[PDB]
């Protein structure tokens, strides 16, 4: 009996407010950063074309068992279609329903009995972690070469394009890819150096996001300590942030708050420094993040 946690703030700023992002997010700030996630909704005439070359696009992804941390105690190469053809067969077949008829909270509650679920064996794919510079970016991008519309150079151009985010920390990076199908997950995790992050979902059915504020994250720290696993508990927070795979609720009842959300087509999702987050996707889509400083 999953229990949904609490909705994160979703903005939808208008055109003027649309027009520089990180004087957004600064202003957003002292709501935002007290749940650690954020949804923001572009003006709906903002539709930036995607821009991927979709012909030569080819992944192995990885392949995640939902379960693999509760059972302690054949690869496959794909291009975008097939991929998506077996991501659909895979829910459709799993509900037993077409795939949009699929009920958010219906997907939500089945994942997290599965992660802890010893008796039935669910295993998924995720094409995560690919790099823009191998594949090109899923936003319109000028490179002198590699070659754009008019309609769209507005869209190669806006702040708002994760290319466009500046990445340079200071003191004396490209976007990635995420090709997911139904169940497939990301763990609670921060960023490296404690960055924002930032992830547009191009096209494809929601990514659930569950967050937590910065404030919490030594809380959330101290909770995975004494459930996790004990072979993983000396293990680094790099090393660790691989595998920590924990229920919401179990979070929850401890005293910590998680937000969540569902991050829907077109949508973006703001991340603030140190907020833990994790979730996973209700069917195939395609996001793309970028970690960005100030
Ligand atoms: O979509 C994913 O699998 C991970 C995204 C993420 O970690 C981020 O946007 O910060
Ligand atoms: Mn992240």
């Amino acid at each position: 009996e999953f229990v949904p946690p609490p909705e994160c703030p979703v903005f939808e700023p208008s055109w003027e407010e649309f027009t520089d992002p990180l004087s957004f997010i600064g202003r957003i700030r002292p709501l935002a950063e007290k749940t650690g996630i954020c949804k923001i909704r572009p003006p709906k005439d903002w539709q930036p074309p995607f821009a991927c070359e979709v012909k030569s696009f080819r992944f192995t992804p990885r392949v995640q068992r939902l379960n693999e941390l509760e059972a302690m105690t054949a690869v496959r190469e794909y291009t975008l279609q097939s991929f998506g053809e077996m991501a659909d067969n895979f829910k459709s077949d799993y509900f037993n329903m077409p795939v949009h008829m699929v009920p958010t909270e219906l997907v939500e509650k089945e994942f997290w009995r599965l992660v802890s679920s010893i008796e039935e064996d669910v295993i998924v794919e995720y094409g995560a972690d690919i790099s823009s510079k191998d594949f090109g970016s899923g936003f319109p991008v000028k490179d002198g070469r590699r070659k754009i519309l008019p309609e769209e150079e507005e869209y190669a151009l806006s702040g708002w394009n994760l290319n466009n985010m500046p990445v340079l920390e200071q003191s004396v990076k490209v976007p990635w890819l995420y090709v997911g199908m139904c169940f497939s997950s990301f763990c609670w995790h921060i960023e490296d150096h404690w960055s924002y992050s930032i992830n547009y979902l191009h096209w494809g059915e929601p990514k659930t996001w569950y967050g937590v504020p910065s404030h919490a994250a030594e809380q959330l720290e101290e909770v995975m300590r004494e459930l996790a696993p004990e072979l993983f508990e000396s293990q680094p927070d790099l090393l660790h942030q691989l595998v920590t795979i924990m229920n919401p609720n179990v979070l929850m009842e401890h005293g910590v708050p998680v937000y969540r959300t569902n991050q829907c087509a077109g949508e973006f999702v703001v991340t603030f420094p140190r907020a833990y987050h994790s979730g996973f996707n209700q069917g195939y889509n395609f996001a793309e993040a970028v970690n960005f400083c100030t």
